[PDB]
C-alpha cells in the first residue's frame, strides 16, 4: 500500500476541544444533551469515592476508579440511542466531546447497557475505541467484574435490583477526573475545580433554563469518601 492515513481519532478529538475553550460550556452542553432527550430533571455530582481495583477488565482499568463527575437524567435511551457524523457519540450533538477535557475515558449507563469510550483506543486493543457491557447478556460478566461495575450502583436510585433486573430507566454518566495529562488533553481536575464549574452554572442561573422547555430541575452535589452527601445548589423554573 501506497497511500495517506489521516491522524489518529484523538488528534480530531483534540481539535474539537479548541472550540469549546471555557470550563462552564461543560456542564451546559449536558443540559442541552438532557433536553434534547427529553429529559425533565438534570443532576450533577462530584462524587470522591474510591472504588476497588481487583476485579477490573484488566490492570490499566485502574487509573479510572477513582473521583468522578457524574450526571444524571430522567430519560432513557431506546435502541437506536445505543447504535447511534463519525465524530460523535451515539445521537449526541458534537458539544457532548468537551467532556473530553475533564475524562479520557467518559462512561454511559442507559437502560440494559453500559459504555466507556476510550478514544486513545489503548485500553480494549488497537482499533477499539471503547467497550460496551449488555446488563442482561453479559450479567456473568458484570458480575465477574465487581470492581469495575460498583461504580454504576448506590446512586441516582441505581441498585443491586437495577443489575439484576438489566434495566436502569434513566441514564448515568460517570466521568473520571484525569490522573495524568493524555494526548486529548492535560487538564488534571480536583474537587475545587468541579466547584468552580457549579458555581459558575449557579450564577449564570438566570440563563440556564432561560430557554428550555423539558428540563425544569437541575440539582449539584457533593458526595465525601466516607459516604457523606449534600446538595450544593439547585436552579428551578
Amino acid at each position: 500500500s501506497f497511500g495517506q492515513t489521516t491522524p489518529p481519532l484523538v488528534d480530531f478529538l483534540k481539535d474539537i476541544l479548541r472550540r469549546y475553550p471555557e470550563g462552564g460550556q461543560i456542564l451546559k452542553e449536558l443540559i442541552q444533551n438532557a433536553e434534547d432527550a427529553g429529559a425533565t430533571e438534570v443532576k450533577f455530582l462530584y462524587d470522591e469515592t474510591q472504588y476497588g481495583t481487583e476485579t477490573l477488565w484488566s490492570k490499566d482499568m485502574a487509573p479510572y476508579q477513582g473521583p468522578a463527575l457524574y450526571v444524571y437524567n430522567n430519560a432513557v435511551f431506546t435502541p437506536e440511542d445505543w447504535h447511534g457524523d463519525p465524530l460523535k457519540v451515539g445521537r449526541f450533538g458534537i458539544g457532548f466531546n468537551s467532556v473530553y477535557h475533564i475524562t479520557d475515558v467518559p462512561c454511559i449507563f442507559s437502560g440494559d447497557q453500559i459504555g466507556m469510550l476510550d478514544p486513545h483506543q489503548t485500553l480494549f486493543g488497537p482499533h477499539e475505541s471503547g467497550q460496551c457491557w449488555n446488563l442482561k447478556d453479559d450479567s456473568k460478566e458484570i458480575s465477574e467484574l465487581s470492581d469495575q461495575f460498583a461504580p454504576f450502583v448506590g446512586i441516582f436510585g441505581s441498585t443491586k435490583e437495577t443489575f439484576i433486573n438489566g434495566n436502569f430507566p434513566g441514564t448515568m454518566f460517570r466521568f473520571p477526573l484525569r490522573l495524568q495529562p493524555s494526548q486529548l488533553s492535560s487538564n488534571l481536575y480536583n474537587k475545587q475545580m468541579v466547584l468552580e464549574l457549579f458555581e459558575s452554572f449557579r450564577a449564570d442561573a438566570d440563563t440556564v433554563l432561560l430557554f428550555l422547555k423539558s428540563v425544569q430541575d437541575v440539582s449539584m452535589y457533593v458526595r465525601e469518601a466516607d459516604g457523606t452527601e449534600k446538595l450544593v445548589f439547585r436552579v428551578t423554573s
